[PDB]
Formats: structure tokens, C-alpha cells, sequence
């Protein structure tokens, strides 16, 4: 067919009585666990722990949303008790994981990998908002949330804050959750999410992916610069200097104008008025070479 009920225990054991050295992070309603299906497949299984059912809404997710820059749920578990979600294990983890927390002597993303994460993700995002009916609001775009396959392809993942609209185009009226540096001002101001807040989010991800930085650092604050990753970059303008903002670990390894364009973009996307942010798809065009230079003033 193509969608998998599991017999839990049969998965306890695929995660070795779960916890411990199985944790790929203390997840959002519990925890992401590493995992070898019965065959020897790798799955990141999500666990539930003690409102709710924003479950079912990502079970019924695939049956409305398949694109290959969107993580795809293998299967699930019901039981009278707890609830879990199997996604394909992503060999190379989040873009974040690749940027802060890179193990041994593990190598960091070079430009074009960065280039490719930018487009593919803009890509699945553009699908969600456009070629789905009801529209789909992701509500959680951040590097942490962009996964990477074996050939370092961006997969927008974690559908656990994800809301179907319909409700024409404007907004889904829903309680402001996520972390700080990823929330659109009006979202914050106003309770409502929306394709235009996914943008914002998305554009801040670019800045991550561009920078190394977290969207909101206290470390920065300890140096009289801005805790606000946006605001930092915009010390871009005056202090005319690329070099410092751009992720240290790329040195001779990008070219000046490649990076300008991509910044121009996150900037077009994080603008204050929703109205002027590119639609995710105009975002894709622009990544694909299509008409940025006027889209601004």
C-alpha cells in the first residue's frame, strides 16, 4: 500500500528500549530517537509524552503533502497510550546541527551546499502554500528544521506546528508558539499565522544559513551588538563589511555577489510589512535567477 501502523514494542526494540544514546534531540512533545527498522532502515522516530492531537494533523499530512523537499512520514503508532511518528532518519541532520554543533572534524557546508538548501527549502515551502488545498502553514521554519539527506538536499521537516487554512488566504488564528528570532512581528503582535509568516521565518533561516549565528544570541549581547540576528546583519549597511557577518568558516569559499543576492533575499523576506515579502514562489524564482534587483528600494 504505502503507510505504516507499527506494533510499538517492535519499535522499542528498534530504538533499543528507546532512550539514552538514541536521542537525536529532546523533541517537541517528547523526543526524536534514532532507529533501525526491522530491516536495518534508519528512522527518526518522534515519541509523545503526557491541549493535543496536533498528531493526526501530521498523520493526515502525507495524504495531502508529498514533495521531495518535505520530510515524509514512514508510519506511526496509535495505542490507547502514547503516540509516535517515524520519519526517515536523515543521515546528515539539520542545517543547524551542521552549523553550531558539528562533531569531530566534520566539515561545514560550503557555499553551494548553502545555495542548494536555500532553493530546495524555498521549494517545499512554495508547495505547501500553493499546490495544497487547504493551504498549509508550516509555523516552524528555522534551520533546525531543515533536514539533510545523503546528497545534502534540504528537506523541510517537523510538521508539528503546521496548520491547514482554507480560510481564504488570510491567516490561521492560533497561539503564538516557536522560538523568538523566527516570529514575524505581526505574528507576534497579532495571534495570526499565515503564508506570510512562513516567509519571515524562512528569510531568518537564510540568515542562519548565511551566518552561523542563532537568530537571537545573548552572546552577542555581551559585546554591545544585537541579540537580534536581523539587526546584526543590517550592521551591514553603514559598516560596509561582508567578511564579518558571513560564517567565518567559508573564507575564500564564496564569492562576494553570490551572498549579497541571498542576503538581499532574507532581507526581502524579513521586511516588516507582510505585504512586501516575496511569496515563497517569487522566492524560488529569485533563487533561480529571476528578477530581484528591482524588487527593491
Amino acid at each position: 500500500g504505502q503507510l505504516k501502523r507499527f506494533s510499538l514494542r517492535e519499535l522499542q526494540v528498534a530504538s533499543d528500549n528507546f532512550s539514552n544514546k538514541n536521542i537525536l534531540g529532546r523533541g517537541g512533545f517528547g523526543k526524536v530517537y534514532k532507529g533501525r527498522l526491522a530491516d536495518g532502515t534508519l528512522v527518526a522516530v518522534k515519541r509523545l509524552k503526557e491541549g493535543e492531537l496536533q498528531f493526526q494533523t501530521e498523520v493526515e499530512m502525507i495524504s495531502m503533502a508529498v514533495h521531495r523537499n518535505l520530510l515524509r512520514l514512514r508510519g506511526f503508532c496509535m495505542t490507547p497510550t502514547e503516540r509516535l511518528l517515524v520519519y526517515p532518519y536523515m543521515a546528515n541532520g539539520s542545517v543547524a546541527s551542521c552549523l553550531r554543533e558539528r562533531p569531530e572534524s566534520q566539515p561545514p557546508l560550503d557555499w553551494p551546499k548553502r545555495q542548494r538548501i536555500a532553493l530546495g527549502s524555498a521549494r517545499g515551502l512554495a508547495y505547501l502554500h500553493d499546490h495544497c488545498d487547504p493551504k498549509i502553514i508550516h509555523r516552524d521554519v528555522k534551520a533546525a528544521n531543515i533536514l539533510l539527506d545523503e546528497e545534502f538536499e534540504a528537506v523541510v521537516g517537523d510538521f508539528g506546528l503546521a496548520k491547514l487554512m482554507d480560510y481564504k488566504d488570510t491567516h490561521v488564528t492560533t497561539a503564538v508558539r516557536g522560538t523568538i528570532g523566527h516570529i514575524a512581528p505581526e505574528y507576534l503582535s497579532t495571534g495570526k499565522s499565515s503564508e506570510k509568516t512562513d516567509v519571515f521565518g524562512y528569510g531568518v533561516m537564510l540568515l542562519e544559513l548565511i551566518t552561523g549565528q542563532r537568530a537571537f544570541d545573548l552572546a552577542r549581547l555581551a559585546n554591545d551588538d544585537d541579540v537580534m540576528l536581523l539587526d546584526w546583519v543590517k550592521g551591514l549597511l553603514k559598516e560596509k563589511k561582508l567578511e564579518a557577518l558571513v560564517d567565518v568558516d567559508l573564507q575564500g569559499n564564496y564569492k562576494d555577489e553570490e551572498v549579497e543576492q541571498l542576503i538581499q533575499v532574507a532581507l526581502l523576506c524579513t521586511q516588516s510589512s507582510p505585504m512586501e515579502r516575496p511569496k515563497m514562489s517569487e522566492v524560488v524564482r529569485m533563487l533561480e535567477g529571476d528578477g530581484l534587483a528591482e524588487r527593491w528600494e
